[PDB]
């Protein structure tokens, strides 16, 4: 009882955060997966415009994070990651978002250096014949309007479930009265049919579509289409044997189909190097499965399984004859395939419940990765590695020990983990140069190998609930983009050390008054060049205060961010580079929520009450074609008002 808005999420069990994405969140998320991570300490976000941020976890970017949707993986097709994996995820339409920090699981795919992230839906539990609806409407500054409907009907034997949404916002303004190019629009409709013959069985087919557009204050091109499309089939059988607790089988298909241009939103910058109307279409076809058995007997729990994943990428672009001024749009030429990846793996995880206060946990997986370059030419010139292939075999695993204190309600844990990761599409194809003496990046960029120590504690008290997690680790053959002036990238392997932590606490002062706080630090050194790693988000703290009283509640929130002076100029990732140290800043916010009926909640909020003008260290450099000076990064929104209503029947 007693509703409120989510300003931070605490680490509830060791290494693991779990939150329900359907709750409101204090700086309102732009209906995008990265934004539902801001409220989890350790996550920072590279802003591209109004939405579609690239999420960074403990300084770690890109495929270093496994983002899953119903156990399945979905990748975008932009060579500059305009349509990052989270670009396609509306959390509101899911039922559970869960994060495991570190390389401390092997059940959910390969090369999870930084952490894995699992957006899930749960299958309906229908006894009688019956229905449930639940839905939300939101309304904010700058045209921000969102609709979300999730409904289902069924009985003991089966169910049908529709979930969908539509969301949009106009260009927002920063704290200096500047309209930031940041229009965006999204929608999504997925259905799920489920068959449950007995309670020990469940089969479930699911399909869905989504589209979206989004203007990008970074970039220099905009996203006029981000088509997504998904199939899925999952099998779950409980209590086969007395030791065979459950079997899981799961297949997934995920197609992405993006269109970027410089004329469907914005006008071609006449002084740029794209003064001509231009577009480029791109798509990514991902197919994959997973099969896993959970054995429980005596004091142990073994979870063996295998998984596989294939994915394919193609592109095609417009042409402009500038003496007819004729424009042949990119849908007239044929798709050129340029890359196919494969991966198969096997994994197990064993947990020993020694005594009732000690847990030992171990896991390994073996992954066989491979990739073939299909580019017959380059940007035209010859591609010296056309139709070439490569592969590798990448063992990864971990151990974690967790002890429960005798008296206080405290858990301690320490864990050691190794994770190897094959280069992703962007590390291999998107850079214009490889390492020195290499022909291109594809030929020589080495798989990245991470070894890291995690530890921390949980205090699950009465009035005081605290947690902390730290990490120290090294990174062999870290993959690192280096920028030279058009402007050109080079990908290299370097060695790195990393160190950091997160901690937080929430104290229930009196029966009405609650306060909480959080701290997030990351740190990275490039050992190869003796210098700092780029794109590391500075130290930040969050303070919350909350009054609750029966049916209603009111909140305040302080975000305070230190400056980042550890930077590597003209180095970074496929998306962005460092150039200047960042300023610190404070942002303050208010919120309230009210339970009208058993079925209708209300909430509202002011974000950035004092209309602070600020930008974040990780945000992209703004485009010269809009009013952006050299290297000036895209600013965060100024003051924004939002109200939101939540139904459930
Ligand atoms: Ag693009
Ligand atoms: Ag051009
Ligand atoms: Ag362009």
């Amino acid at each position: 009882l007693a509703p409120s808005v989510v300003t931070g999420v605490a680490q509830s069990s060791p290494l693991t955060i779990v939150t329900n994405p359907k709750e409101p969140r204090q700086p309102v998320p732009a209906s995008d997966g990265a934004d539902y991570l801001k409220t989890i300490p350790g996550f920072a976000v590279i802003r591209n415009g109004g939405s579609n941020g690239d999420p960074v976890l403990r300084g770690m970017f890109g495929s270093r994070l496994n983002i899953l949707t119903n156990g399945g993986m979905m990748l975008g097709a932009c060579p500059n990651r305009m349509d990052a994996p989270t670009s396609y995820i509306s959390p509101e339409t899911y039922d559970k978002l869960t994060v495991i920090k570190g390389p401390q699981t092997v059940l959910w795919g390969p090369g999870a250096s930084a952490g894995t992230i699992l957006f899930e839906r749960e299958p309906e539990r229908f006894g009688e014949l019956g229905s449930r609806v639940n839905a939300s409407l939101l309304a904010g500054s700058n045209g921000r309007f969102d609709k979300v409907l999730d409904a289902a009907a069924g009985n003991r034997l089966g169910y049908l479930r529709f979930t969908g949404n539509h969301a949009q916002s106009d260009d927002y303004e920063d704290g200096a009265g500047n309209t930031v190019p940041s229009r965006w629009k999204k929608w999504n409709g997925d259905v799920a049919v489920g068959w449950t013959p007995d309670e020990d069985t469940l089969i479930e087919l699911t399909a869905g579509k989504g589209d979206g557009e989004a203007r990008y204050a970074g970039r220099g091109m905009d996203g006029s289409q981000f088509k997504r499309e998904s199939l899925g089939l999952r099998f779950v059988k409980s209590n086969v044997s007395d030791v065979l607790e459950k079997v899981e089988a799961q297949v997934y298909y995920n197609y992405a189909d993006a269109i970027m241009d410089n004329f469907r939103l914005r006008t071609p910058d006449p002084s740029s190097m794209m003064p001509m109307p231009m577009a480029s279409q791109v798509d990514r076809r991902t197919l994959g499965g997973r099969l896993a058995a959970t054995w429980r007997w005596d004091d142990f729990k073994l979870v063996t399984g295998v998984d596989a994943m294939r994915n394919e990428h193609r592109a095609r672009g417009s042409k402009y004859d500038m003496m007819t001024d004729y424009y042949t749009d990119a849908d007239q030429f044929p798709w050129s395939k340029d890359a196919v990846f494969h991966n198969y793996g096997a994994f197990g995880e064993l947990t020993w419940f020694a005594a009732e206060r000690d847990r030992l946990i171990g896991g390994l997986r073996l992954d066989r990765a491979s990739v073939k370059d299909y580019r017959q030419t380059l940007k035209a010139m010859a591609n010296p590695t056309a139709n070439d292939t490569r592969a590798d075999t990448l063992p990864s695993g971990f151990v974690r020990y967790e002890h429960d204190l005798a008296d206080s309600p405290t858990t301690l844990y320490a864990g050691l983990g190794h994770a190897e990761r094959f280069p992703d599409y962007w590390e291999l194809f998107s850079p214009k140069r490889g390492p020195n003496g290499s022909v291109n990046a594809f030929d020589k960029i080495k798989p990245e190998k991470t070894t890291q120590l995690d530890f921390g504690l949980q205090y699950n008290g009465d009035k005081l609930q605290a947690w902390a997690s730290g990490y120290v680790g090294v990174v062999q053959d870290f993959i690192l983009f280096s920028y030279r002036e058009g402007s050109s990238t080079q990908a290299t392997n370097v060695d790195a050390r990393i160190m950091g932590g997160e901690l937080g606490a929430s104290y229930q002062l009196t029966g009405n008054w609650k306060t909480d706080a959080s701290l997030a630090y990351a740190w990275g050194k490039n050992s190869s060049d003796d210098r700092a790693l780029p794109q590391i988000p500075p130290l930040e703290a969050r303070f919350g205060l909350t009054y609750e009283e029966g049916d209603w509640s009111a909140g305040s929130l302080w975000r305070v961010v230190a400056p980042q002076n550890r930077i590597a100029r003209d180095q970074g990732n496929v998306v962005g580079k460092d150039f200047d140290k960042s300023a610190g800043f404070g942002v303050f916010s208010l919120n309230g929520a009210y339970r009208v009926t058993r079925n209708v909640k209300l909430s509202a909020g002011v974000d950035n009450l004092f209309d602070k003008d600020y930008t974040e260290h990780l945000n992209k450099a703004g485009d010269a074609g809009f009013g952006f000076s050299a290297n000036e990064t895209v600013p965060e929104p100024g003051r924004t008002f939002w109200t939101k209503v939540d139904f459930s029947f």
